Parts: structure tokens; C-alpha cells; sequence
């Protein structure tokens, strides 16, 4: 169709309105006096909400320029959320705030590239400086710590993640259950998790966590490509006639028979997903087989001259649990036998043996790490279904929250590693004067989260923002009790690979829009 | 789609004009000179009415930010009605009353958050003198008085309600029926009552009480989740042979079978209803067992290895009548045979002499309340079917209030118990001064419903409001009779719980809307 | 009347607007590439002009506040013309050019008064840079090369000017008049020249000048303030008697008789021009003496008790020639008699050996230089009437450019001196970063002249502007052959003073324009 | 990555290899100024083409944020490979700093953009449905 297409300052502005609604819509919830956003529905009562993800995925624009603004910078806001467990509302305000000001200096003339050059700069030296501001979070009792502080102080669940931790490892694969009465339990299992999310986001079933959840499902393990739904029907069949659901493993699942699929599990006929199998090659093939003995299956591999069709419910392994995320999928409680499954890591703890390669060696130490790993389950009990069900989405957030600190450990909250960092970087320069201007429009837009949470408060920012700046260390605002302090001892703080990874992703979109020249889109 | 986004003071107006359409609405028909609404129908002679919920139920605004006003302060005054079986057109008022103050208050420039926290503090302490105030109502004379002025005078009313709970105790499950002759009769049958609702809005066969009700349904106990509908036929088809309709009982009812359910019973194929079984984990298996055992069923769960489709009408329990709320299941008259029901008692009051904890004490003694307690049949006696099915109407309100009074006692009505604790803490502050105008706000509030129900008199509300705030105690107005009088003596009161939750609900919707900066919608 | 009032940049673009109009238009004339302006006239065929004085006179816009911004930029610039004898064109265009950019630097958020004491600065070291590349124009020899390259190439005209600033000083009064046959006349005549300009635009009967030029005129010396015309009549209707016109030289001639003379010599029944006494205080009285000597004329003093009323003709000074400007006035050939004014000479030289203090001596030595000095009179011959009057207008010009390069010397033209200085300063600091800002504004403003002329020539002003910097000293381009070489021997050149004039009073009204935050205007 | 490289050095063995960032189509046509036709409109014909070949330096020192018409005319005036390298910017031999296109990739964008520009220019009829 014909386009409408903008050039310089005129998509300039249109993507600062897009992104300033979006952003300014998201903002009003940030930190402990965020305010509510009411999001209509046709299904019945609106809903009033400070989650600024939920806010952000209804934003959708009218102008369409201005709707390219808002989508671009959800978009990569969202990759914070996925990599770090939180950031999206933080990236979005960062966004907002290069954003602003990157336009500004495009207006008054200033080389687009050097602005970048001059963000990206600011942004690199100042993740070193959140590096070295960070605490570890290593040992038993500051993993509770930090467990109790993401759950609301509560040393309960602070425990049971430091207890799970202490089960398998802080790199371990954890998951949380519902409970079976008031006890919390914890046990390990057999499973598995590797590195592959779901083909299509509509196998989800769960859109609060954003996964697909299935109970008993039975597993097709496929090393070949499936095009074609024809080869799926004698299985498909004798699986819905079981009355379980259907995880598929296989190379890959293309155009055709995908499609059917996604219409199939849509209309309730069978509840089926499907991930691609993990890794490449021949590494390939033999996690297919890992997979098989921990569930009992069988692969069907057309290089021993197998077919799909000839497959029966014999064939398929078995769990209790599989969930899938966007780049995840995790079997808990595979049928496969003890036996089976100790013969396959003794194998392979073999082949360690006979490896004549650093690299052979290191491929194998992380399958035996898989199957001889297994997966700890957290089951959350409690006094009644209501908050039994509210301490699980306790635990669930303090078991992200706990696995990025131990990953990259902890910084002062509250906005104020930001400003903190910004703060140091005074004297900071580049290769010429608008890479400089570019320095500065990156480290003000490192006030911008402390200085909007002092807005909710009914409090002066630049107050709040120029106290804490001058100031040294940890030593910041506490929102929940206005007062100053220590941020670290008042226990406020973030898992660094949050704030690292909004800083990082709002520096990206805010660098791709200040060095955009064109847009093209439909006409209205 | 595209969405249109307000943010402050606009949105503020915007969800004002919406609660004052729907405030006012209901509001002309507060207190004994409350004024008629006419609700038109497509149906025939539009509908003439004094009550309150019915005239909410039909409001709706053409602007879409209005709208999400009048649906946020519906949903939350709604509660209120399911809570303590009356008080939402209170509720309604209150909320207009805080709404409006209030954001008065946020367009002074004063911090919605303090405001909100001024609000809440009133409140909370507004609750603690309505209990103070507060008559118990637990012995079998003052159940009969309560009953008789919520039956409008009639002592009979009074007198049912009262033997009833005698034969039952006054926590005890009692319906009304409709009755076989000129005389009432009261009998306690074998049967029982948990904490969950339909699955759907949709089973509501009767409208006029939200409720499902079915005649000699077989009941499907069933311990697991159900999504497929394949699972179903054999039995579905089974049942509808028989002619009787049917209660699924079962772990949950997911998207597709219960879509189809849905639709099923739309077209009067087969008339089914679908619950959750109560509870979870372990006391959710044991209770199905209980119910099992009271209506002469088997529970079919999938660690047994039993399948849905294996399962003909002798699996299948049976009683005389079920009626399910939006959050409450009761099963009347259960075919389970008396040694059965008898032995299962005698089996748990065994497990109480044998928990080694107190709340698995409390969680079995709560089981044995159930099903040793059964349910009493109020059946309504009149002269001629009009005036039975108008003391069947009488009886059913009567019944409900006085369930609220043994709980929670009784206070003054007509507006006196909130204006009177409202006189009572003109000296209470807070941490600074917008929390002390939100105390004040909510102070000036409570004071509304009293005003209301004397304009409807056409008398000056601001007169009647200074004279009865001069008093002390139960000293009031009374509207039926336009004097001034003790409201206890004049016999004008409400149950404690119906103040408190048409307070408590009203402040919860205007403090979320108070702090409410921004609103999503659809583009018209 | 009511009126519309305007704020920061929404006053911003206005004022930019109105400014691109102004130089717009006028700058298509600069250089000797320059292109034609068509002005229409209401009197018969259109004038076409590269006179960008000319065409600055008829721009006036119709929005008012593009109209204001127009104004200020002409008033200003028209300052340079009467300083230097010249530049208006070019301050035009090195006003457009800082207000462009500083406007841009203002709305990127950059601090008003830094970006203007940034640009003063940068303008306070150019001028420094100016005075040295200036090469002194002070010798007989220089003298008559100046004026000859003013006038088009004609040494006759440069021999007049040196003859005459030999016969007189350099820095001594000089006039030009029609001459009396073929041949070119020089000679000194009894005379003075003032700091005082005409009392109003309206006696200028020569618009072309915009002078105004008086033949055989009476002189009125009144020493007192003239509001009644009252007190006229008696003397103007003497004047009118014999027929010649009259200056009236009086301490002020205001609001009343002012604008009766303004009526009564714009109906052509007198011709009378006005204009202050120099000087104020004890100066005054003393200077009117003065002129009174120079002219034969008698001072009337209400402080001796002398009348307007009772004065003949007798008491009026004559000369053969008077002149005034918008701020000077010029006697030629006083009627007063050799051995009166040499009197006055020696009396004052005789003050002088008296003076008790410098600044008494500075003043009188001043006196004595008028009234000793003459005036030396130029009658331009030719061998039509036609080329006599061309020839008047080349030694006119020549005459004031050699005036103005005999003060400060001459630099290279053709926009050479202004690129040169600024590619000197390309170090200069401020005390901030915006004022380094406001600094760059002011150097980058200064290639506009060069740019400008190069674009004319149809020819890349990036590349020419780029070249010229990259040389040294009085390297650059000339526009006339279109070849790069040393400007000076090229003989292309300005008088410093109007290269420092331009750049001084462009960035007078670009810092006012600049620091501007409200315009008020009446509504159309 | 592969991929490309080794389209690009499949072209490069087949017809050589040439300054690149613009510069080459710019030295070609700095050599042909005293190219002439049968005609005076021939020989605009021949100065709309030599100028056109600038573009493509033009463009890409405008992306630079510098002045196009600086860095042509430098590149013009100096010899052979000699050209301006947008990488680093900074003036040089272009081979040297490994700047280049395949000669069959900068002779071929040259001819398409002439044969169209040609057809267009001697156009003078065109038709369309009515929207």
C-alpha cells in the first residue's frame, strides 16, 4: 500500500510524542508512592494497577508515526524485564530522558552520530562504575537477606530460596509450586532445563508469567525438521485420546504444521507446545537423547529410517511438569528411571575421560551438569488458598530477584546507583564537542528514575537529587520513609544486572531514534 | 487498537462526571421518602423501582472515561451487597462524597498519597467507634426482634428466623422455600455449605437473586482439573437421559469445556453448573470425600487411575436442590444414607482426637461443623400464592440481615451511626496537614447518606445534620416518622457489618481514584 | 489599546522571521556579483536597485511582531551607515546570522546571557584582531590611492580628496559642491561643523542624502528653550521678506513651534530647519557665541533680558551654505567678519594659557580647532552637467570612505577581514560551556559576508570560505576576477571602522534580540 | 558473512577492484572534463552525467556531518586512489586503507542509473489509472 513517509525533525517530533505518552503513562507508578493507572476492559470492571509493565503493553498510539515511537521503545524496554527478571518501567524513563534531550541537540544542530558516540560512552564507563559500586551476594546468609528484602521482609521465603540454592547450586534450576497443606516443602527431582523457548506466543496459557505451564504431558522427541502435519495425525490422535497434553521436541516446527498447532491448542482440541531441540549439529542428536532417557521416550531419527506416522504413546516420554518461556523451556519429574538415567551420566562422565579437547570436555561437563543436576521444587504452603497463593508469587519474584544478585550482586535502590554513578562521571569526555553534549544528555538522564520517584512523593526533586548527589558512597533518599541514609542499611537497593540492563537497553533505543532519519509507514 | 490516554486533572474531571451520573442515580431512592426510578426495557412497559442496585445495574455512559468512573465505583459498592447482604447505594453515596471532596482537594495541589492516607486513617478509626457503638445480638429474643424489623414489622418473620437458628446455631446454613399449605414448617435435612461461587456468570438461572438453582441434580465429584470436553460426553450424555440437570464439582473447569458448558446449558441441551472444589492440596481431597459421602457419590481421581469416561450415573451424587452464589456453593437434602454420613463424622471426630497441631484441629473440627450440621428448610406458609411469595421475599431479607447482626451486632439507621462516630473525631490528626484534610474529607463524608435521606424528605439536610451531631449516643432522626428519638428505641437500625462494609468499600474506590494519574481507553 | 503579548520562543520564531525577511531582501545586493531589488513606487515605473540601504528603508512586514523583529535589526544596522559612512548591509547580514544561531542555542535550553557574553566576548577580541591587520591609511601617497579605489578607479577623485585633506587636516571639515566649469576647484572658506542633527526627519529636502541643504540662509541663535511660535512671527515673516531660508540654531525647539515649522516649510512658505545648540551647561552659551562670530550674528539671551519678539534681521548670522544630518550640522562661508573671529581665537587661545585644569583646556583647545579651522570647499568640474554631477557623487563617497580610513586604517574587503579574524580565535574560552557556545555563534557568524558574496558569484561558499581560512593574513578571494590573492594589493579593501562598526552594532541588536522574553504589541 | 564476502570476491576476481566510499566514480570523472559530443546539448548531456557521479561521495560526507563540497573538491583536486576515507576521516590512498568496491559493482550501478535516468529523461507521455 502507499506509504507516508517523514524525514528529520518532522519524524523527530512525532517519535517524542509517541514515546512521552508512553513513557509519562508508565512513569506515574514508579517506586513506593506510584500512583494508579485504570486500564478499561470490554470483559467488565476496569483495572487499577501500579504495574507499569501491564500499563505499558496496552499503550498503542492513534498517529501512526507516534505509535513507531511508543512500539520501538516497549520493545526494547521489555528486553530488560526478560533479561534481568525487572528494569522495563526504569528503562522506559531512561528512554524518555535521552530521548528528550538527544532530540534536542539534533534541533539545535549537533551531529546525530556524535551524540550517540558521546551516550554510548557515558553508559560504558558508567556500567564499570555500577560494577564497582556493587556488593557480592555470595554466601548463604546474604542470599536470605536479599530473598527476604525482594518478598516484603519476609525471612520466610528468604530462607527457602537459600535453602533451594544450598540444594543445587546458586546457578541450580529452581522452580515454585503450590503447597499440599500449611508446611512449605522442597524437594529435588529428576530434570532438566535448556536454553529454548516457545515457536509461537500462543501456546502460552499462563499470560501473567507469560509461560506455558502443562501437567502430565506426554513428549515427542523428533531429531528432524517437521514441515508437514500429515505425520503428526497417528500421534496427535493417540494423545488426545489419553486425554494429556503434548510437549514436542524436535529440529525444528516450520510454516505448515505450526500453524496447525497454534490453531488446534487455540480452539481446546489438544493442548500442545513446541520448542526447538537445544544446540547444533551433533551436540545436537545427543541432547535429544539426554531428553529421552530422563522422560523414558524414545528419539525419531529418519537416519535409523524412522517415521512419525509409526509412532504410539510407547514411544513418547513422560513428566509431571514442563514450562516454557520466551528463550526457556524446563521438564520437572521425568518418568525415566533411575537406572537409565545413572548408566547416561556415567557414559558421558566416560567420554570426559576420552575427550582429547578443552572444548569436547566443557560440552560434556554441562550435559552430565543437566541430568545429574536435577531441578529443586520449592511447594509453598500456607493457612488458607488465598495466601498460599500469594506468598507462591512472593517467592517466584524473590527467586529472580535472588538469582540475578547472585549473578552480579546488589546496589543501592531507589534510583540511587544512578545518580550515583552519574555523579562520579563529571569530569568525563570525548573525541569533540557534541560527543561532549552527548556525555551530558546520557548522565542527567541518569537522574531522571530518582528524580520521578521524589515526584510521586509530593517532594522537590531537584532537592532530593542534589542532596544525594552530594553526597558519597551508598548514601541516598529512601522514598518509603523520606528520609536520607544509607541506602544498603535501610535495605532498599536492586540486583545490578537490573539497573545495568535498563541503562544499557534505554541507551540503545535512545541511540537508534537521535540517528533516525527517515520514517515509513501506511497511510492512514 | 489505538487508545486515547488522560492524565490528572482530566482524567480527575472525567471520572467525577461518571460517579456523580451514577451516584445520583441510585441516590434518589435512599431512606422511607426515597423516589422512584423508571428503567426502560426493548422488552415492554418499562420498569418502575425504589431499588437501588437494580437502577446501578443499568448505568452505563457514552464517554468511555466517565464510563470506567461509574463501572470502578459499581464494582466496589457491589461488594459491599455480597459482603453483608445490603449497603451498596450507601456505599455509592459515600464514594460521590469522598470522590468529590477529594479531588477538590488533589486541584488545590494538595498530595493525593497523604490525602489517600488521612482518608484511611479516619476510617480505620470511624470502624473501631461503629463497634464500640454496637449491640450484640445473640440471644434467641433479640434474633427475633432483629428479624421482625427487617420483615417490616411482622413478628412471625422474626419468629422463623429465630427457631431456625436455634435448630441449626446462628453460624448454621438455613434456605427458604416455597411452602405446601397455610403453615410454615422448618426442617434440617442432610447437607452443607462451602466458600465457592459458579465458574461462569452464565448458569445464573435465576437473575433476580444472581443465583443457580437446580432440582434433583446429579452431582460429579471429580479431583483433577478439566480441560477437555472428551472427558465428559459418556457421563453428559448419561445424565441428560435421566432428565436431571447436573453439578460438576471438580479441582477447576478450564477455557474449553467450560466454554462449552457455557453455551450447553445456553441452548438448554443439558442444564450443568460448574464449581471449584473448596479448599487445596490435602484438605481439598479429604472434603470432596465429604461431599462424596453426603450426596452418595465417588470421587473419581486420576492417582486411583479412574477416567471421566469410565464413569456412569451410579458414580454420581444426588440431592433434593443445589444454589450456587458468585461465591457460595449449598447442597440441600443429600441422598447419602444416614450410617454412611454417621460413620464419616465418627471417622474425623477420631482424627480430632489425634492431631498432634491446632490448626489440623481447627481444619477437621471445621469438616465435622459441615457435614453434622446439615441445612434448615424454611417453607413459607401464606393464604394465597401472592402473599406466600411476598413472605417468602420478606423472609429471605429478614434471614440475611440477621445472619449480618449475629455476627456484628446493630446500630443506629438512617445515616445516625456514621454521622454520630463522624461527630466523635473532629480531634483527630495526622502525620502533616493533607492527611489531616483527608480526615476530614472523610469525616464531612460520612455525613451524606443522613443528608440524602432527609432531602428525600424535603426537608433541610444541613439542619437535621447540626441537630443530630449536637446529640449524644443513638440520638437521630427518624424519616418514616419525621421526628427526633432514640434510633435503638424507635427500632431503626442496620447491621454493624453493613455500615462498616458500605464505609470501607466506598473509601477503597475513592482512595484508588484519588491517586489515580493516568487512564487508558478505546478511541470511540 | 488592548494588546497581544508574546513569550520565549513562540516571540523566538517571530522575531527570526521578521529578521530573514530584512536580510533576505538585502542581501541579495552584496558584493560585486550582487543581483537587483525591484521596489515599486505608487509614483510610475518601479525602481530597480542594488543599493541595500535602499531596499532595507522599504521593508515593513504585516504580522507585528515579524514586523518588531525587522525594525530593531534595521535601526540598529542603519547606525553602522552613520558611524562609518558605510556597513549597514553587512551588519544585516551578520545580525541574521548570530540571532539564527543563537535562537537555536537559546531553545536547546542553553542560558540567554551566557550565549550573549559569549558572543560579546568573541566580538571584544575580533575588534583587537581588526586593529591588527589594519593597515594605516595616513600618508599623502595612501590618502589618494583610498579615494581613487572608492571611486571606481579614478585618480583625479583621490588626488581632490588628498589635496583637500592637505589644505585642511585629516581629520578637518571637508564639503563638496557643483562645480563652475570643466575644471576641479578647491578652496578654504570660514566655517564650523557641530555634533547636532536636525529636530526633525521632515526639513530633509534632499532625500537622497537625507539631508537637509540651505542656500544663502538667515541664522537664528537663541539662547533658550522655544515652545510659543508666538514668539517667532516678528523675525519669520522678516525672512520671508527677503526671501532666503532659516536655520534656527536655539537650546531645543519643541512640541509647539516645532511642529508649526514642520507645516510651514512643508507647504513651501518658509524654508526652516532646527536644530539644538551644541553642547550643554556653560559650553553651550559659550559655543552659540561662537557661531555667532562665525555668522555676524547676535545671541539672544533671555538672561541679559533680550526678546525673540524684538529682533530684526540685523541680528541674524548668515552663511552661504548650511548642512545637516540625522547628527550634524555644517556652516560654510560665514558672513562674519575676518578680524571678529580672529579676535575670538585669540581670546580663547588666552583662556587656555589660563585653564587651571585638563579637562577646561580640552574643551576650550576643541573650540578654538572649530572656528581657526575652516572648511574647505570641493566645486567638482566636469564637461556635461551630467558627468559633473556623476563625478560629485563618486568624490562624495570617496570622501567618506577616506575619512574612515584615515582614523582607523583599511583591512581587506570582500568579507576577507571578518573570516580572517575569526580564524584566529578559534581557542578564545569563556567562563562556561555555554558561553564557549555563544562564542562559536559569534565566529561562525562572521564567514556570512564572505559566504554571501561567493554565493552571488554563483560559485561554492563552503569551498571558497574554506580556502580563504586556511591562508594567511590578507590572503582571500576577490569576487571581482574571481581569483584568490592578497586583497590589499588587489586594491580590495574596507576602512577598518566599517568592518568594526558592522560587527559591533550586529552584535548589539543580536545579544538584545537574544535575551529577549516578552514582546507586546497592539492587537491588528 | 561468508556469504557476502564471497559474492563480493567472486566480483572482485572477475573485473578487478576500485577506490571505494564514492571515491572512485568521483577520480573518473574528474579525468573527463574536456569530454565533448556532436553538440551543445550533447555536452550539458555529458556535464549532467560528470556531476551526478559526485553524489554518491556527497552523500556519504553529509552523513559525516561534514561539508560535501570541501571534501569533493579535495578529493578531485589530489591523483589516482587518493580519496577520503569516511571510516576514520581522515584523507588518503584508498587502497592502502582497504576501502574499496568490486570495479564490476561501481560500473554496473553507474549503467542501470544511466539507463533509467535516460528513459526518464525522454519521456513524454504517461498513463495511469484514474485513482
Amino acid at each position: 500500500a502507499a506509504k507516508d513517509v517523514k524525514f528529520g525533525n518532522d519524524a523527530g517530533v512525532k517519535m517524542l510524542r509517541g514515546v512521552n505518552v508512553l513513557a509519562d503513562a508508565v512513569k506515574v507508578t514508579l517506586g513506593p508512592k506510584g500512583r494508579n493507572v485504570v486500564l478499561d476492559k470490554s470483559f467488565g470492571a476496569p483495572t487499577i494497577t501500579k504495574d507499569g509493565v501491564s500499563v505499558a503493553r496496552e499503550i498503542e498510539l492513534e498517529d501512526k508515526f507516534e505509535n513507531m515511537g511508543a512500539q520501538m521503545v516497549k520493545e526494547v524496554a521489555s528486553k530488560a524485564n526478560d533479561a534481568a527478571g525487572d528494569g522495563t518501567t526504569t528503562a522506559t524513563v531512561l528512554a524518555q530522558a535521552i530521548i528528550t534531550e538527544g532530540l534536542k541537540a539534533v534541533a539545535a544542530g549537533m551531529n546525530p552520530m556524535d551524540l550517540k558516540r558521546g551516550i554510548d560512552k557515558a553508559v560504558t564507563v558508567a556500567v564499570e562504575e555500577l560494577k564497582a559500586l556493587s556488593v557480592p551476594c555470595s554466601d548463604s546468609k546474604a542470599i536470605a537477606q536479599v530473598g527476604t528484602i525482594s518478598a516484603n521482609s519476609d525471612e520466610t521465603v528468604g530462607k527457602l530460596i537459600a535453602e533451594a540454592m544450598d540444594k543445587v547450586g546458586k546457578e541450580g534450576v529452581i522452580t515454585v509450586e503450590d503447597g499440599t497443606g500449611l508446611q512449605d516443602e522442597l524437594d529435588v527431582v529428576e530434570g532438566m532445563q535448556f536454553d529454548r523457548g516457545y515457536l509461537s506466543p500462543y501456546f502460552i496459557n499462563k499470560p501473567e508469567t507469560g509461560a506455558v505451564e502443562l501437567e502430565s504431558p506426554f513428549i515427542l522427541l523428533a531429531d528432524k525438521k517437521i514441515s508437514n502435519i500429515r505425520e503428526m495425525l497417528p500421534v496427535l490422535e493417540a494423545v488426545a485420546k489419553a486425554g494429556k497434553p503434548l510437549l514436542i521436541i524436535a529440529e525444528d516446527v516450520e510454516g505448515e504444521a505450526l500453524a496447525t498447532l497454534v490453531v488446534n491448542t487455540m480452539r481446546g482440541i489438544v493442548k500442545v507446545a513446541a520448542v526447538k531441540a537445544p544446540g547444533f549439529g551433533d551436540r545436537r542428536k545427543a541432547m535429544l537423547q539426554d531428553i529421552a532417557t530422563l522422560t523414558g521416550g524414545t528419539v525419531i531419527s529418519e537416519e535409523i529410517g524412522m517415521e512419525l506416522e509409526k509412532a504410539t504413546l510407547e514411544d513418547l516420554g513422560q513428566a509431571k511438569r514442563v514450562v516454557i518461556n520466551k528463550d526457556t523451556t524446563t521438564i520437572i519429574d521425568g518418568v525415566g528411571e533411575e537406572a537409565a538415567i545413572q548408566g547416561r551420566v556415567a557414559q558421558i562422565r566416560q567420554q570426559i575421560e576420552e575427550a582429547t579437547s578443552d572444548y569436547d570436555r566443557e560440552k560434556l561437563q554441562e550435559r552430565v551438569a543437566k541430568l545429574a543436576g536435577g531441578v529443586a521444587v520449592i511447594k509453598v504452603g500456607a493457612a488458607t488458598e488465598v495466601e498460599m497463593k500469594e506468598k507462591k508469587a512472593r517467592v517466584e519474584d524473590a527467586l529472580h530477584a535472588t538469582r540475578a544478585a547472585v549473578e552480579e550482586g546488589v546496589v543501592a535502590g531507589g534510583g540511587v546507583a544512578l545518580i550515583r554513578v552519574a555523579s562520579k562521571l563529571a569530569d568525563l569526555r570525548g573525541q569533540n564537542e557534541d560527543q561532549n553534549v552527548g556525555i551530558k544528555v546520557a548522565l542527567r538522564a541518569m537522574e531522571a528514575p530518582l528524580r520521578q520517584i521524589v515526584l510521586n512523593c509530593g517532594e522537590e526533586p531537584s532537592v532530593v537529587a542534589n542532596t544525594v548527589k552530594g553526597g558519597d558512597g551508598n548514601y541516598g533518599y529512601n522514598a518509603a520513609t523520606e528520609e536520607y541514609g544509607n541506602m544498603i542499611d535501610m535495605g532498599i537497593l536492586d540486583p545490578t544486572k537490573v539497573t545495568r540492563s535498563a541503562l544499557q537497553y534505554a541507551a540503545s533505543v535512545a541511540g537508534l531514534m537521535i540517528t533516525t532519519e527517515c520514517m515509513v509507514t501506511d497511510l492512514p
